[PDB]
């Protein structure tokens, strides 16, 4: 039904250009929408999604693994057709801990291996909020070890800035396959994207809609933005589709999150149109540095990746939780 094209990673493998997001948010972790996430996942797989993005932190790996096993049992897919990503959180940054975290995640998901595992953030923080001051290079040795053990087919990072990417790429034995970061119409990360792509690291965007979608003095575009609507009518697409297609056209993988099947379907119908120079220039005008995801409680930690706002306690839901 939908046909998602693939980008090539720097290790020989493909990654589908669109992935199904599984993080429900901290609104305090909100479990209420789980059933809808799972039902829209099953639908996503039925219509042709193969890329599933999850994490230890997202709490739902056991349930995602049940859905995957169901779709495999139904004959809808084979394991080999799916691209499944998980992620190691801030308290597992010692080299030997990456194996413990990932094996546990793999048990939850019911798998031999994932297709991709990420360093969720560059900071090393205990469950009690202590800065462990572990270099992400030490952590990366553990990612290289779990690769060699066949626990994953690829290793990557998330939320690394251009300085962290450069130092990682200068020191690693196996380069990261991806850098997963926020990219949207207000936060283009042009220099960081260009740097990654020049080094053959694929960029994967979370919060691809930034603040455009309803979920306060946040910038344009809003969903009722006349220029977005106009670009819409021109190529016969909705506003969200313009947004995703633009990212796609930057060579960026998107991970939208929705629990609504019509949105699932709509998000994947974005590969049959080319934005022309005029509309690319318009969409580029929305870029203004506004960062949708800026966890201020992590500013004081070593390797916090973003620009610090001078003059500001880690909530417990960002440190200690149960899964399933
Ligand atoms: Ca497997």
């Amino acid at each position: 039904k939908v046909n998602v094209p693939n980008f090539k990673l720097n290790n020989g493998d493909e990654i589908p250009a669109l992935g199904y997001g599984t993080w429900l948010g901290v609104s305090d972790f909100d479990g209420t929408d789980i059933p809808k996430l799972l039902d829209a996942l099953s639908y996503a797989i039925d219509i042709g999604y193969r890329h599933i993005d999850t994490a230890h932190f997202y709490r739902v790996e056991p349930e995602i693994g049940q859905v995957v096993q169901e779709k495999i049992n139904e004959g809808v897919v084979r394991r080999e057709d799916l691209f499944i990503t998980t992620k190691v959180w801030q308290h597992y940054h010692r080299a030997a801990d990456v194996e413990v975290s990932l094996r546990a995640s793999l048990h939850r998901l019911g798998l031999d291996h994932v297709n991709l595992v990420l360093m969720h953030w560059p900071m090393s923080i205990s469950q009690e909020g202590v800065d462990e001051k572990i270099d992400y290079l030490e952590t990366w040795r553990g990612f290289e070890e779990v690769l060699k053990k066949g626990l994953t087919k690829a290793i990557g990072v998330s939320n690394f800035n251009i300085e962290q990417m450069k130092r990682l790429l200068t020191n690693c034995n196996v380069p990261p396959a991806v850098n997963q970061i926020e990219v949207n119409l207000n936060l283009s990360q042009a220099d960081l994207v260009d740097y990654c792509q020049a080094n053959e690291v694929v960029v994967v965007a979370y919060s691809p809609f930034g603040t455009m979608v309803p979920s306060l003095n946040s910038p344009e575009p809003k969903l009722d933005n006349p220029a977005m609507l106009a670009i819409g009518r021109k190529y016969g697409k909705t506003v969200t589709q313009v947004n995703l297609g633009y990212l796609y056209q930057r060579g960026i993988v998107s991970i939208p999150k929705t629990v609504t099947k019509s949105r699932v379907l709509e998000n994947a119908s974005i590969f049959d149109f080319q934005l022309d120079d005029e509309d690319v220039a318009t969409l580029a005008q929305f870029d203004n540095g506004f960062r949708t995801v800026r966890p201020l409680f992590w500013q004081p930690y070593e390797n916090y990746p973003f620009d610090v706002v001078p003059g500001q306690d880690i909530p417990i839901a960002m440190r200690k939780w149960k899964n399933g």
